[PDB]
């Protein structure tokens, strides 16, 4: 009955997503985040399978929601009079992959194969699931820093997964494709290959490689860091400028540079506690 089922904690950062909030869902005490979403700044509508019409991010989170921890996961979501109040699960202690790079600067890349790793099965468990993130980036990554869990969040720029092309862009740019700078023009998964590139090289250099337009388009990757030659190659297959010239998620798994992963709780007990 009501939101009442919600104590509502301190904010954890504004912007585009919206407004999120620390919360302690009082039901079962469970660690919850809120995040208002308001009606006027909302562009991209869909509907229920029952046939109301909500905020896309709802209908794409419930899409993704399934026992697998790799996905934030969508416990409930209110219609205010000009708002849509979600609530979702908090982690705790936390931390997103952005901070902890600003931090920690580059990461070894034992650690930065498990983080990857994590990532490509939690993009790939959306795909299955019929949804396209479209804005996969390092702010979008929250690591569970006991579990060596990684998260991904804010499908507020996600889509449907279709095989047909997108025209249609509202993420962020300094991770979108070459194709879609040049002719606002590309496929879902080819672009999404191409934004984990980008945060590829973010993890294992530090910072992200392109931060102009024409640098994307010329797609010359410079390494300002130490960097072995197998993870140089995925990350340049992966930003192969040519759309068709990228590998599959198959492809990036099977690669040599992703072999022997660390399961999450050893990340942990090594990298992180
Ligand atoms: N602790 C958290 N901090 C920020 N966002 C969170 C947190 N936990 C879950 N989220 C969700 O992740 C998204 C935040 O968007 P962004 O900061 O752009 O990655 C929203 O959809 C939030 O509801």
């Amino acid at each position: 009955p009501l939101e009442s089922q919600y104590q509502v904690g301190p904010l954890l950062g504004s912007g585009g997503f919206g407004s999120v909030y620390s919360g302690i869902r009082v039901s079962d005490n469970l660690p919850v985040a809120i995040k208002h979403v308001e009606k006027d700044r909302i562009s991209d509508w869909g509907e229920l399978p029952n046939g109301t019409r909500v905020p896309m991010e709802v209908v794409l989170l419930k899409k993704v929601s399934s026992g697998f921890s790799g996905v934030i996961r969508l416990l409930d979501w209110f219609e205010r009079p000009d708002s849509f109040v979600l609530i979702l699960e908090r982690p705790e202690p936390v931390q997103d992959l952005f901070d902890f790079i600003t931090e920690r600067g580059a990461l070894q890349e034992e650690l930065a194969r498990s983080f990857f790793w994590q990532v490509l099965e939690a993009v790939r468990h959306c795909h299955n699931c019929g949804v396209l993130h479209r804005d996969i980036k390092d702010e979008n990554i929250l690591i569970d820093l006991n579990r060596g869990e990684l998260k991904l969040i804010d499908f507020g720029s996600g889509a449907l997964l279709k095989d047909t092309v997108y025209t249609d862009f509202d993420g962020t740019r300094v991770y979108s494709p070459p194709e879609w700078i040049r002719y606002h023009r590309y496929h879902g998964r080819s672009a999404a290959v191409w934004s984990l590139g980008i945060l590829l090289y973010d993890m294992v250099c530090g910072d992200i490689p392109f931060e102009h337009d024409e640098e994307i388009i010329r797609g010359q990757v410079f390494f300002r860091q130490r960097v072995s030659s197998e993870c140089q190659h995925l990350i340049r297959w992966c930003l192969a400028l040519r759309p068709s010239d990228r590998p599959t998620f198959e492809e990036i798994q099977n690669h040599p540079w992703m072999q022997d992963v660390l399961l999450p709780q050893e990340t942990a007990e090594i990298h992180l506690h």
